[PDB]
């Protein structure tokens, strides 16, 4: 109860930033998430006991695969920790508590694998759940993580207030299916051009909540150039195993999942800064100006890869 989590000072000071990388001490990230708790949230959100064993919980359920593993998880909670911090008024108690649960939880027992890959092998996940196949999947991981024995972490909350947060959850989890994005951001640029983004109206917040996911789950890109460039290794070491496995079903994978056109990630990042990674930072920093640091350090990585194409790395 007068157990506060405290890191050592360079974190404590650089953590509180949007670049913050979470380092290569594994065992350091709980005390980091559970630090990102009590300082968005307050030291009562959880009972620490339950706290600690849920986020144990959710670690052995994530596998090791090169990019959509436990530091992804720990990543995107970070981002989430920022955001929440840099617009403190804006969320209420329930949504400060739910979305750094979310976050920790968006990718749960990732095999490494597209929705797409799923469909093509016909996995049983893809007859269980015929869209956001892998997110479906994720909150039903969450959920029965919660149900196992002294991992409530939500039991001081009444049974609405409970039912709620796990409707955020879902909502949450749901949004950071990359294909629900583009509709998702193009809605809250109009509303948000129109004038009509209104807050209070519940349908609003959701996708509101819905960018912040994709901001935070694509936060890789909005990282110091060392750290943007080595993330790129990972995210394309799952895509081309996917497109080695495309192949043994017989199938020409896209381009991006095809270890045979490597020369062309620099375009492929372009492509990708371009039609995702920017639009989404730019909506963000209109919606919540605080956020900006992220729009500019995803221009500035942009930078880095025109960079890259030119010879000048
Ligand atoms: C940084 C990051 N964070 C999150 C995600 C989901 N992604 N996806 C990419 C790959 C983007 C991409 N790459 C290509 N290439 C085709 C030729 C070689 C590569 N295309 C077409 N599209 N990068 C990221
Ligand atoms: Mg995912
Ligand atoms: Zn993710």
């Amino acid at each position: 109860g007068l157990m506060q989590f405290t890191l050592p000072v360079r974190l404590c000071k650089e953590i509180e930033l949007f670049h913050f990388d979470i380092g290569p001490f594994e065992n350091m990230w709980p005390g980091i998430f559970v630090y990102m708790v009590h300082r968005s949230c307050g030291t009562s959100c959880f009972e620490l006991e339950k706290l600690c064993r849920f986020i144990m919980s959710v670690k052995k359920n994530y596998r090791r695969v090169p990019y959509h593993n436990w530091k992804h998880a720990v990543t995107v909670a970070h981002c989430m920790y920022a955001i929440l911090q840099n617009n403190h008024t804006l969320f209420t108690d329930l949504e400060r508590k739910g979305l750094l649960i979310a976050c920790l939880c968006h990718d749960l027992d990732h095999r490494g694998f597209s929705n797409s890959y799923l469909q093509k092998f016909d996995h049983p996940l893809a007859a269980l759940y015929s869209t956001s196949t892998m997110e479906q999947h994720h909150f039903s991981q969450t959920v029965s993580i919660l149900q196992l024995e002294g991992h409530n972490i939500f039991s001081t909350l009444s049974s609405s207030e409970y039912e709620q947060v796990l409707e955020i959850i879902r909502k949450a989890i749901i949004a950071t299916d990359l294909a629900l994005y583009f509709g998702n951001r193009k809605q809250l640029e109009e509303m948000y051009q129109t004038g009509s983004l209104n807050l209070n109206n519940q349908s609003h917040r959701d996708r509101v909540i819905g960018l912040m996911m994709t901001a935070c789950d694509l936060c890789s890109v909005t990282k110091l150039w060392p750290v943007t460039k080595l993330t790129a290794n990972d995210i394309y070491a799952e895509f081309w195993a996917e497109g080695d496995e495309m192949k043994k079903l017989g199938i020409q994978p896209i381009p991006m999942m095809d270890r045979d056109k490597k020369d062309e990630v620099p375009q492929g990042q372009l492509g990708f800064y371009n039609a995702v990674a920017i639009p989404c930072y730019t909506t963000l920093t209109q919606i919540l100006p605080p956020t900006e640091p992220l729009l500019k350090a995803c221009r500035d990585n942009l930078s880095q890869w025109e960079k890259v194409i030119r010879g000048e790395e």
